[PDB]
RNA sequence: AGUUUGACUGGGGCGGUACACCUGUCAAACGGUAACGCAGGUGUCCUAAGGCGAGCUCAGGGAGGACAGAAACCUCCCGUG
């Protein structure tokens, strides 16, 4: 019935830690994301010095690298079993992606390790059609149109049934 | 002993610099146009903040994501500046 044209897939992943400071908590961070991806990350700096966080401006704060394809998918899996496929009502944005954290990183698939820490991390899955990638083109650009859109309601509606996953009412 | 001891200036002195310059206005839709008219600025700074080329998009806001809160990073969307 629905034009093959249209069903929903995975974009990217996102994983993201924000470590509070640079210096080896961040270069175990980027250690951690590189044995859970495989890729090697790339360490974001501070926009402005906030000094109740106690960051400077132009520090390395965090660390974060975007997964796509079959190891984005393998990921996401992994994930989702931390959480128990129990994703709450508003973890869904308006634009039809969704997102959760972890709090150990032990428990993704990673053996401990007693250099490296508890890091957690930061899974945002950003969710697409065929078709969507004419807004990153470089020649002819244009919008997807509002009937291609991903609303919330359509991206819990694939969270349910790909991963028959639990959405509560939170 | 010789000489000097600026100027402008609603008298002169005191105060200021309207004394060399730049922006908007005055200024009356070409240009020009005064008051110790108004609002301000200048005596610097830069091997890049100069020269090309490439690739990007900015401020702000909305919605999301462990710690993370009104502000830490990540993601999407709107965004004529
Ligand atoms: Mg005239
Ligand atoms: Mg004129
Ligand atoms: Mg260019």
């Amino acid at each position: 019935k629905e034009n093959p044209m249209r069903e929903l897939r995975i974009r990217k992943l996102c994983l993201n830690i924000c470590v509070g400071e640079s210096g080896d908590r961040l270069t175990r961070a980027a250690k951690v994301l590189e044995q859970l991806t495989g890729q090697t990350p790339v360490f974001s700096k501070a926009r402005y010095t906030v000094r109740s966080f106690g960051i400077r401006r132009n520090e390395k704060i965090a660390v974060h690298c975007t997964v796509r394809g079959a190891k984005a998918e393998e990921i996401l899996e992994k994930g989702l079993k931390v959480r128990e496929y129990e994703l709450r009502k508003n973890n869904f944005s308006d634009t039809g992606n969704f997102g959760f954290g972890i709090q150990e990183h032990i428990d993704l698939g990673i053996k401990y390790d007693p250099s490296i820490g508890i890091y957690g991390l930061d899974f945002y899955v950003v969710l697409g059609r065929p078709g969507f990638s004419i807004a990153d083109k470089k020649r002819r650009t244009g919008c997807i149109g509002a009937k291609h859109r991903i609303s919330k309601e359509e991206a819990m509606r694939w969270f349910q049934q790909k991963y028959d996953g639990i959405i509560l009412p939170g």
